[PDB]
């Protein structure tokens, strides 16, 4: 007897304002794994005991430890703008916060250096749809909904400022998380995380997305990130350079940085300096990293704005399965 009654939290560790991950455990007895729950990708993957650069660095399943492993060996392959694993599917049970699910999931064989060294967490659970699930796998959240225990088919995420790092809540939101109310855009289609963008804004002027654009709400990705195209001029308005990696503002002038507003839905979201700096300095002879970069995200999901840990950190964020739905409230 299944109740639809459950609404379980998994808390988050917070590594730099970067990434944010949680504990699943995977088998019998259960393995457990640091993953970073994201909406920008549709599979559970984690590295495999099989491994050979990265997998010296991480835990590793080991399927020949669990009574309840039931192999398939499928080759896999997932690829994105951020990185690339391969491997094999494997099923076993997973525990999420309190909920117990038989999944399909991705034994990581290649894992590499670049981006995985720079990893805290060993895998990713996947909470897009099946739509975007490489090997049509059924996504985690799905075998949850089927299972008939959520309160409601949503799941909402807290990304707190570098004390609980985060926290994700399935089958409701944490009201001791955010204040006021949510406020809904729905996805202008099923099969992904995105909403159509009116413009953004920099300071009082709509300066970008002009004609409208695409906005992904992903829960993965640690930045804002916009095409090369939009970056540009965003970078060129913020007077900010490109290092080797990211892009840069005298910390001096960080705190007079204008503010960032995204129109969506019937609101503007507006992240101040505050909010996109890393203000680790003051001085006119430092320079500060801004939490925006430019990712050329390609079709079917692209070109698209992408709402990583940086908005989130604002905005309180629901994404709700049984409606078409993304809601934001001002995070607490
Ligand atoms: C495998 C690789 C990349 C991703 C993307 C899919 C779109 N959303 C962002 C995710 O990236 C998560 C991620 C992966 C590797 C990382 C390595 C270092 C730091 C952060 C990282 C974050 C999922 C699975
Ligand atoms: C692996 O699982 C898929 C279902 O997702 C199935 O179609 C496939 O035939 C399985 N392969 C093996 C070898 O069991």
């Amino acid at each position: 007897l299944t109740l639809g009654n459950t609404t379980s939290s998994v808390i988050l560790t917070n590594y730099m304002d970067t990434q944010y991950y949680g504990e699943i455990g995977i088998g019998t007895p259960p393995q457990t794994f640091k993953v970073v729950f994201d909406t920008g990708s549709s599979n559970v993957w984690v590295p495999s005991s099989k491994c050979s650069t990265a997998c010296v660095y991480h835990k590793l399943f080991d399927a020949s430890d669990s009574s309840s492993y039931k192999h398939n060996g499928t080759e896999l392959t997932l690829r994105y703008s951020t990185g690339t694993v391969s491997g094999f599917l494997s099923q076993d049970i997973i525990t999420v916060g309190g909920i117990t699910v038989t999944q399909m999931f991705g034994e990581v064989t290649e894992m590499p250096a670049l981006p995985f060294m720079l990893a805290e967490f060993d895998g990713v659970v996947g909470m897009g749809f099946i739509e975007q699930a490489i090997g049509r796998v059924t996504p985690i959240f799905d075998n949850i909904i089927s299972q008939g225990v959520l309160k409601e088919d949503v799941f909402s995420f807290y990304y707190n400022r570098d004390s609980l790092g985060g926290q994700i809540v399935l089958g409701g939101s944490d009201p001791q998380h955010y204040e006021g109310n949510f406020h809904y855009i729905n996805l202008i289609k099923t099969g992904v995380w995105q909403i159509q963008m009116k413009g953004v804004s920099v300071g009082s002027s709509t300066l970008l997305c002009e004609d409208g654009c695409l906005a992904l709400v992903d829960t993965g990705a640690s930045y804002i990130s916009g095409s090369t195209s939009s970056i540009e001029k965003l970078m060129e308005a913020l007077g900010a350079k490109k290092r080797l990696f990211d892009y840069v503002v005298k910390c001096n002038e960080g705190p007079t940085l204008p503010d960032i507003s995204f129109h969506l839905g019937g609101k503007e979201y507006t992240l101040t300096s505050a909010d996109y700096v890393f203000q680790e300095s003051y001085s006119s002879k430092k320079l500060c990293t801004l939490a925006i970069h430019a990712m050329d995200i390609p079709p079917p999901t692209g070109p698209t704005w992408a709402l990583g840990a940086t908005f989130i950190r604002k905005f309180y964020t629901e994404f709700d399965r049984r409606n078409n739905r993304i809601g934001f409230a001002l995070a607490r």
